[PDB]
């Protein structure tokens, strides 16, 4: 395997982008908990942002934002009733606090509230909230997934729920919002798990004037459920390429309107994740799945955590890391201060390579090897880069003892021979770089079944 690193970005390359192509997404009715409780949140944002400078972007919302409604006259930031802190609540409130909070983060901040519910006047009075308490607002969502809204919902007013009554839906929400705070540029709209039956493509046909109301088109996208987990073909360079392909045409119907797309909320897996959700290969999948999905154009990925000791993708909880931040983690470096990405590889195999620009000349290169690996002689693939300069040039390798590696279990993954403290998200351990040589402009560089490098010109 041999890729030339080009002098300029190539014609495949990315546009330029995002200072922190990397965000988080947080269960609505669980964003206090993970602020309040969680002593890893903190340090876990602050690690990214130490990295690339700026605070990973977050978004608040989920399934249970359409399960919840705004109490203007509440003192607490989130109220409900579980079972068992297992359970995410069947309804909630929310005061006026839960914006505050959301305000206190310095990274741009996206809430979502409830179309679902079908309460306008109590949507535009959580929007006029979160207007005035969270500076750093970004873009307000009206309704999650509603492709899943039923005729049963209060929004489907007795008629059934198609792709064109959620577009005239979303148009008339638009609307009334935006003319109730005389704000433009404002919406997260569709929020569509996948792409069908509802659609960006659809939507953005169907907005004329009111896209003056959209900050963002946003969709969702979790590749496998717990019925279909299969953690070598999540982690499949070449199968992620297939996976995010009837994305291309979201992209495309988003950047048509001058409106940036985002995948506003995404992880491995549904219900919360799978046996495969918690491993290290879903932590290469994120790393991977982050680079081809900024290439076709999306602006931003928020990965998703959900109930707070009950979360298979989670990139960390109360008491112990998750191996899927390292894949985060190594993304948010790779990505670090850089203006574009190049794919070197053509995507039809396992083996990824990169390169990456900052101000049009090339800074880092990205190999990664996707292999399955649990037992036995794990293989092994070298890449040569050509086209490098010196004499020698550096590198750091995100590892594990298996593509199954959990950190919970006690087999964490080291990004350059680091991990992240259980309860804390700290960082450990001693860094160790690796050097090659360069010699007539060329290096080589081996790369285990399930590893990534992240090489330094
Ligand atoms: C799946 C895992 O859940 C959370 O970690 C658990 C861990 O599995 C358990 O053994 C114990 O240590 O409690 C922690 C916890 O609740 O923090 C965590 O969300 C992690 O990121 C996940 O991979
Ligand atoms: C209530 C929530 O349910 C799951 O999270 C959902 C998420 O709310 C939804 O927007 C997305 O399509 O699917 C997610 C998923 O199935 O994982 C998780 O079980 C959460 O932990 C829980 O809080
Ligand atoms: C404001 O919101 C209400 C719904 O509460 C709606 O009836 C009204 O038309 C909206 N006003 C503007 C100016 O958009
Ligand atoms: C990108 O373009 C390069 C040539 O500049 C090519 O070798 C590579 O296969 C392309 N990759 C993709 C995924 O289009
Ligand atoms: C990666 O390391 C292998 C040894 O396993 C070499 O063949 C290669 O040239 C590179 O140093």
């Amino acid at each position: 395997l041999t890729f030339n690193v080009p002098s300029s970005p190539p014609s495949n390359s990315s546009a330029q982008l995002s200072d922190a192509p990397v965000g988080v997404s947080f269960e609505f009715f669980a964003f206090p908990g993970y602020w309040n409780d969680v002593p890893s949140t903190s340090t876990c944002l602050q690690n990214l942002k130490d990295l690339s400078g700026t605070w990973p972007p977050i978004r608040i919302g989920g399934t249970t934002q359409d399960r919840a409604t705004y109490d203007a006259s509440s003192s607490q930031q989130v109220t409900y009733t579980v079972a068992n802190a297992g359970d995410a609540p069947s309804t909630l409130t929310f005061g006026p606090s839960f914006m505050s909070l959301a305000g206190t983060y310095a990274g741009q901040v996206t809430i979502g509230f409830n179309r679902r519910l079908n309460n306008l006047a109590n949507t535009v009075a959580a929007a006029s909230k979160a207007v005035n308490e969270i500076n750093s607002l970004h873009a307000i969502e009206l309704g999650n997934e509603p492709n899943f809204f039923s005729g049963s919902d209060p929004i489907a007013q007795g008629s059934s729920w198609t792709a064109s009554a959620d577009y005239a839906s979303e148009v008339t929400w638009q609307d009334a919002v935006c003319g109730n705070l005389s704000a433009s540029n404002l919406i997260s709209a569709g929020v569509f798990f996948g792409t069908s039956p509802m659609s960006i493509a659809g939507l953005t046909a169907v907005e004329g004037q009111a896209n003056s109301y959209v900050r963002q088109y946003c969709s969702h996208n979790y590749p496998q459920s717990k019925s279909t987990a299969n953690l070598a073909n999540l982690m499949s360079h070449s199968g992620i390429a297939s996976q995010i392909k009837p994305f291309a045409k979201e992209v495309a119907a988003a950047l048509a309107k001058n409106k940036p797309h985002v995948f506003g909320e995404t992880n491995s897996a549904t219900q919360g994740g799978g046996g495969i959700s918690p491993t290290y290969g879903a932590g290469l999948w994120l790393l991977d799945y982050v680079m081809q999905a900024l290439i076709m154009g999306t602006e931003t990925l928020y990965f998703h955590h959900g109930t707070i000791g009950n979360c298979q993708y989670c990139w960390w909880g109360k008491y112990s890391m998750g191996s899927p931040y390292f894949g985060a983690y190594f993304a948010t470096m790779a990505l670090a201060g850089a203006n574009k990405i190049a794919p070197l590889d053509d995507q039809t195999t396992g083996y990824a390579a990169y390169a990456i620009y900052k101000d049009d000349k090339p800074i880092r290169v990205l190999l990664y090897n996707s292999d399955y690996y649990t037992s036995g002689s794990r293989p092994s693939q070298t890449f040569t880069l050509t086209g490098l300069s010196g004499s020698t040039v550096s590198a750091k390798r995100l590892t594990a003892a298996a593509s199954t590696s959990r950190v919970d279990a006690g087999q964490s993954p080291t990004v350059a021979g680091q991990t992240f403290e259980n309860g804390s998200c700290k960082i450990q351990g001693q860094s160790t770089v690796e050097s090659a040589t360069v010699s007539g402009g060329k290096a080589t560089f081996t790369l285990q079944a399930s590893e990534a490098l992240l090489v330094t010109l």
